[PDB]
C-alpha cells in the first residue's frame, strides 16, 4: 500500500513545490488527486489481498488432494503399466492413457510401443475432439495376442489436413501421498514422480 | 495498456508547444489515472487464475460422485437382471426438467428398435426437476429384455406443450479437464458437463 | 460501456478534420487523450471483472453439487416416522423432532399424536434458549408401551412468562439427492420433496 | 434516468450557445467524461453484489462441509463407562487444559459425583497452548472407577504462582445448527458452540 | 469520513472568480464514491479469506486417521495380535536440498545396536518416503519396538546434511495460540506447513 503511496506522495510535493506563482493550480483538482491516489492505493491492496486468497485456495486444493489418496490421476506423461491381477484368467490390462488437444483434429494416430521399442498396436478409431480424451487400452498385440506385462509409451500424432497439432499425453498415475516440496504441494505418483495439482486433467 | 498509455504521455512531453507550453498540474493526475488502469489489469488477470483454480477444485472432490451414480441429460435407460436366482429386474432411474408446471405428462418408453414398449402417465408436475424409476416392464406387464431403452417425455399444461427433457442414469468413471473443464467421463456415454448433470445418487 | 471508446473517436475525428488553422485545437491532446481514454479504460475493464466474478460465481454454484450427498437434515415440520427393525427385539426408534424459538421459554411441552389424531404422548423436554433445539422421541406412549409403527404428529408449545412464544416445530428429513432448480442448488428429501439450504435449521 | 439528468442538462445549455455563439466547440466532449463517471460507480457497487453472492456461497460450502468426529470444549465433565462386551476396559473421554502461560506444576484432580476424589493425576510441565490428555479410568488405588461422570479440576502453576486454567472435556459432534448467528456445532449433551471455541477437533 | 474534512475544507478558499463547477463537484463526489466502494470490497475480501481459512480447516480433518511425515529418527515396529501376522514398521523419510547419489540408512534397535543397513541410492532434492521391511541385517524378523534411523546422504564423496523423516499419525486438529495445529499424539502437536508428506 505505502509502496505506491510513498512514491505518489513525491508527486504531491513535486506539484506543490513547482507551481507557477503567476498562475498557480486551483485546489479543486487537489482533492481529485488525493481521491485518485486512494483509488490507486485501494486497487494495490486488492491485488495483495487477492494473491493471499489464491495461495489459500492452492493450500485448500492440496488438502483436498488427500480425499482421493490411493487412487490414480492422468497427468502429463507417457509411462504405461500393463499387467494382470493374481486371479487366473485376467486379461492383460493397460493403464489408461489420454490425449489433450488444443484444437480438434480429424485424424489422430496413437501408436503404442513396448520397452524394446517394438510397435505393439496403433489405434484408428477416428477423430479426437479438442480437450482431454482418455481411453483404457485393451492390452492386446497387433494380432490379438495379450501384451507382455511391462512398460509402454504412446506417441500420439494429430493432423489437420497435413498440418500437425501439439498435444499433451496423459497417463494414469496412482498417488501414494501428497508431498510439500520446494515449489508447492505436489502429488507423489510413485514411479512417475511428484506432480502438482494444476496439471491434473482427468482422474479415475 | 500501461505501456501504451505512457507513450501518449511521452508524446505530449516531446511535442508540447515550445513558446506556449502546457500547464504542469496534470502529470500526477494522469499517471495516477494511468496507474489505475494498470492496477485493474493486474486484478483482471488474477481473477482468471482464481477461476481456473475453482475449476480444478470442482474437478477434484468428485471421487465420491465417481463412485456414486448420477443422472445426465439423455433418453437412455438401462434395464438388467441379476445373475442370482430370483433377482428383481433393475432399471436406471430417469427424470425430467419442467420450466413450467404441466398437467398431462406422458412417458413413452421404446426399445432400441423404436417399437413402443411402455406408455406411462405421470400427471401434474410442477416447475423444477422430477425423478422417476421405471419398473422395467413393458405395456403388457411383462419384464422387458435387458438392454437400452429410449424415453420420450412430453409435458403439457392445458393442451399447450411445454419443454420436457428426459434424463439418463449412468455410472461415472472419471472427471475430465477438457477444453473448458468439468466433464463427467462415464464410459459409453462419454463426458458430461457437471452443471448439466441433474442429480447424484 | 464499449460505446464510450467508439463515440469518443467519432467526436474526436470530427475535431481533427475541422480544425481552424489560425486557432488549432491543442485540447485534443491537452487532457482529452490521456485522461478520458484512460477513464474509458477504467470502466471498460470493469466490465471484465464483473464478468469474471460472474463466471466465478457460476463455477462456485456447482461446488454445492460437487460436495457430498446429504445424510439427513433437520427441517421444519411435524411428521415423525416410527418403526421396528428387521432383527428381533429391536427397540422402536423415531425420527428426531425439534423446536425453533425466537426467545427462550420458561415452559416447553411436546404433544405427540398418532395418525388417528388422539394424543399418545406428553413430554416435558425442559428449558431451552433462543435457537433451534433437536431431540428424539423414545417411541414410548403415555403408558410406556411400544407405539404402533407409522407416522406421528408432534406439536411443541413453548411459552415464557405466561405468554406463548413463536415456536416452530421441526422434523427430521433424510436427504437423497442434489437437485438444481431455477434458483440454484437444492436438497431433495424424497417423500418430503425438495428443500433449500437456507431453511435447513440443522443437519444430522 | 440519470443520463437524462445530465445529457439533457448538457443539451439544454448547449442548444442555446449555438444560437448566441460563445462557442468553444471543444468542452463539448464533457458528456463522455461524465457518463464514464456515472458508469464507473455503476460497476463497483454491482460488484459488491457479486462478492456478497460469493460470501453466501462460502457459508453454503461451510454448511455442506460435515464430519462426524469429536471436539475438545471447555468443561469439567469426564464420562466413564464399559462396553456391552464382557471384560471390557473402562474408557474415559479425554480432558485437557488451555493455558496462556507455560505451567510447570500441573495437577489434575478427579472427583466423583459424591464429591470425594477418586483419582489424582500429576501432569507436570506444560507449554503455552492447549494440552489434551486421557484419563485411564482407574482410581488412585488402581481399581476400575465406577461407571458414570466425574469432575476434573486442573491446577496449573509456574514458579510457585498458580495460573488460571481452563478445564476441557471431549464431546462428540452431533450436528450443525443454523441459528440466528450462523453455524453452531450441536454437540448434544454439551449443546451448541462455535468453531473457534473448540479447543481441539479430535 | 476521510475525504470529507478535505471536502468541507475545500469549500472555504472557494474563489468566486473561479469556483467549483458542477462538473468538478459531481465528479469529485463520484470519485469519492469510487474510493468508498473499493475499500468496502477490500474489507469484504478479508471476510472471504477468513471463510476460506475455515473451509481449509474443515478440509484438514481428513488428516486425522492419516499419518504425516515429520522430522525424526523413530520407527515403530509391531506385529498384529492375529496368528501369522508379519511384523510391520512405520514408514520413514528423508529431506534433502542438494542432489545426492549415495544414501545409507543405519537402523538400530532401542539399545542402539545396529540391526539393519539399507542402501537407498540416488535421491533428488526434496522429500523421499520409504518403508523399512522389518528385517534386520541377517534377515530375521525384528522384535516390536522403537528403532533409531540415521540417514547419511552424500554426492561424489562429500556428505550432505540429510533430514530424517518418520511417520506420525494425526490424532486431532487443535486451535492453538496461532490457529490450526496437528496434534499427532505420541509425536505431539505440529503445524501444516512443515508436513513433508501425508500418508
Amino acid at each position: 500500500a505505502a509502496d505506491l503511496q510513498s512514491s505518489f506522495l513525491t508527486l504531491l510535493v513535486a506539484q506543490l513545490k513547482n507551481q507557477d506563482p503567476t498562475n498557480p493550480l486551483q485546489n479543486n483538482e487537489l482533492t481529485t488527486q488525493l481521491a485518485q491516489i486512494s483509488t490507486v492505493s485501494g486497487i494495490e491492496k486488492l491485488n495483495t489481498t487477492l494473491g493471499a486468497i489464491s495461495g489459500q485456495i492452492d493450500n485448500s486444493q492440496s488438502l483436498q488432494a488427500t480425499t482421493l489418496i490411493g487412487h490414480g490421476v492422468m497427468v502429463p506423461g507417457t509411462t504405461i503399466l500393463a499387467g494382470k491381477g493374481a486371479e487366473e484368467g485376467a486379461v492383460t490390462s493397460t493403464t489408461p492413457f489420454g490425449v489433450e488437444l488444443q484444437q480438434p483434429a480429424d485424424k489422430v494416430t496413437a501408436t503404442i510401443t513396448d520397452k524394446d521399442g517394438r510397435v505393439v498396436r496403433t489405434l484408428e478409431i477416428g477423430e479426437l475432439r479438442a480437450g482431454v480424451h482418455t481411453f483404457t487400452w485393451d492390452g492386446k498385440q497387433t494380432d490379438g495376442t495379450t501384451v507382455p506385462n511391462g512398460s509402454y509409451n504412446i506417441a500420439i500424432t494429430a493432423s489437420n489436413g497435413g498440418t500437425q497439432l501439439v498435444a499433451q499425453p496423459l497417463q494414469f498415475a496412482l498417488v501414494q501421498g501428497v508431498t510439500k516440496g520446494s515449489n508447492g504441494n505436489l502429488l507423489d505418483l510413485g514411479t512417475y514422480g511428484t506432480t502438482t495439482l494444476d496439471e491434473v486433467r482427468q482422474i479415475i
